[PDB]
């Protein structure tokens, strides 16, 4: 247990990715929580660049990045279940959806709460909106039908994807929205009931009003 610690604030998308991999390859750890107000010299000492969490350390050695170290558990503990996808092109359209929602969704997301106008904040909404509808396509491509974006198990792209559940749900909530529908994201609907009931992904998922209390809570 002491051989793997995971640095992490709590709730948060991208500290859940990692627990879930772990979970996934049934490695036991020590979850090091950050509080509010303050960073531990851990934290510091540990991811001196970018000064956030997740931050997994492992043999004495830390590793930051959420989706960098997902990949580093799946390579790490390779006798455990695959998280990435075998093949090269599946793998690599993991990777691009994942950074997709990184780099872009995400980010659109969180925005909403600061937009200043009306026409803004449509205009962010309709890009989570347009986000979803790509997503739910790619999850067409991708599950072949089967439960998870990863095929028959719970993949990257799940993790990824899935970490975000949360609190797209409390964004709904707190903006009156309804941008997962049952018309535009069908496929993705059920996705979501199997990925938040999947065993290592329910003791880590956030329940959603408690993501509402939270940002509330946070707004200072």
């Amino acid at each position: 247990k002491s051989d793997v610690k995971l640095l992490g604030a709590w709730p948060s998308p991208f500290v859940m990715r990692p627990r879930i991999a772990l979970n996934i390859k049934s490695v036991e750890y020590e979850f090091l929580e950050e509080t509010l107000g303050s960073k531990s010299q851990l934290l510091l000492e540990s991811n001196p660049v970018h000064k956030k969490i997740p931050v997994l350390i492992h043999g004495g050695k830390p590793i930051c990045e959420s989706l960098v170290i997902v990949e580093y558990i799946d390579e790490v503990w390779s006798p455990g279940p695959a998280i990435l996808p075998s093949d090269p092109y599946d793998r690599a359209l993991a990777r691009f959806w994942a950074a997709y929602l990184d780099e872009k969704w995400f980010p659109t997301m969180r925005n909403i709460a600061a937009a200043k106008d009306e026409e803004a904040r449509k205009a962010l909404i309709d890009q989570v909106g347009e986000g979803l509808v790509l997503l739910e396509d790619a999850f067409s491509k991708c599950s072949k039908g089967k439960g998870f974006f990863g095929g028959d198990q719970i993949g990257y792209l799940d993790i990824a994807f899935g970490s975000f559940l949360g609190w797209l749900r409390a964004i709904e909530k707190m903006n009156g929205v309804k941008l997962m529908d049952e018309t535009r994201t069908p496929g993705l609907l059920k996705w979501a009931n199997s990925f938040s009931s999947h065993p290592a992904v329910k003791d880590v998922f956030p329940e959603t009003e408690k993501l509402v209390e939270f940002a509330k809570v946070l707004a200072k």
